[PDB]
């Protein structure tokens, strides 16, 4: 395939948090413009991931798929506090393409062949947040600080195995650094699983993107470092080509 270059919005009812530098934008807060905005120059796939707890917060995403369904042309997936098969269902209908689940994956695995049967592998994103425990790729959950005990190297199989599209690979390591994607995380992984692998926390700067792809990242998502403008998504994908990824361009 070619890689692509997700894009991270993180949502508190509704809005975009810290929102972003574009001063072109109507309301630079607002994710619909926002991340229509990304699909109109580079970004390949947009996340939707919510930090809501609250009491109508099931539906304020519902609603917001909904609205962004409508018009944002390239592939959405949503992550949050999916914790069930309830959620999932309800927000795929109501536009999502796929949904993220982690915690819940972990605690009741079957929850992601269930999706799987229902809407079809392509539906279903596990992200796995692991971090080194005594020389050792472990599973952490909960906003990555339960220690799972499950070691990395079976829970990649086991996700592939139960139905999953495709996996985030997270390392809880690198969250608020920029000193780039954990490479050796990636390498570690590559081997274990066919899945596409979307390489997450760690991006600071463009160099880190073709370290990412060369480590066998399928894709690379980051959030702030584009919604900040410290790195131009136009900018991104030329130098990416320029050193041999494959990667999808516009040209005008
Ligand atoms: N994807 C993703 C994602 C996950 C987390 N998270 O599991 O805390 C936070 C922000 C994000 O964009």
């Amino acid at each position: 395939l070619a890689k692509r270059i997700d894009a991270a919005l993180i949502l508190k009812d509704g809005r975009v948090v810290k929102g972003s530098n574009f001063e072109n934008l109507r309301d630079s807060g607002d994710p619909v413009e926002l991340g229509k905005f990304y699909s109109e120059i580079g970004i390949d796939e947009l996340s939707f991931w919510d930090i809501t707890a609250s009491v109508e917060k099931r539906k304020t995403m519902l609603e917001l798929v909904e609205k962004v369904a409508e018009q944002i042309d390239i592939p959405i997936t949503v992550g949050g506090g999916i914790y069930d098969f309830e959620t999932a269902s309800e927000l795929i209908l109501r536009g999502a393409d796929k949904v993220e689940i982690n915690t819940a994956a972990v605690e009741n695995p079957s929850l992601i062949t269930q999706i799987a049967q229902t809407f079809g592998s392509q539906a279903v994103v596990v992200y796995i947040a692991a971090k080194r425990v005594d020389g050792e790729f472990m599973v952490f959950t909960y906003s990555g600080t339960k220690n799972t005990g499950i070691l990395l190297r079976d829970w990649v199989v086991e996700v592939e195995k139960r139905g999953a599209g495709e996996i985030v690979l997270g390392s809880i390591d690198r969250l608020g650094t920029k000193s780039g994607y954990d490479t050796e995380m990636i390498r570690f992984v590559r081997p274990l699983t066919t899945l596409p692998i979307i390489a997450h926390r760690g991006a600071g700067k463009t160099e880190h993107f073709l370290e990412a792809f060369l480590a066998g990242a399928d894709a690379a998502k980051a959030d702030s470092v584009f919604h900040s403008r410290e790195i131009d998504v136009r900018e991104l994908k030329e130098y990416l080509k320029k050193h041999g990824v494959n990667v999808r361009l516009e040209g005008l």
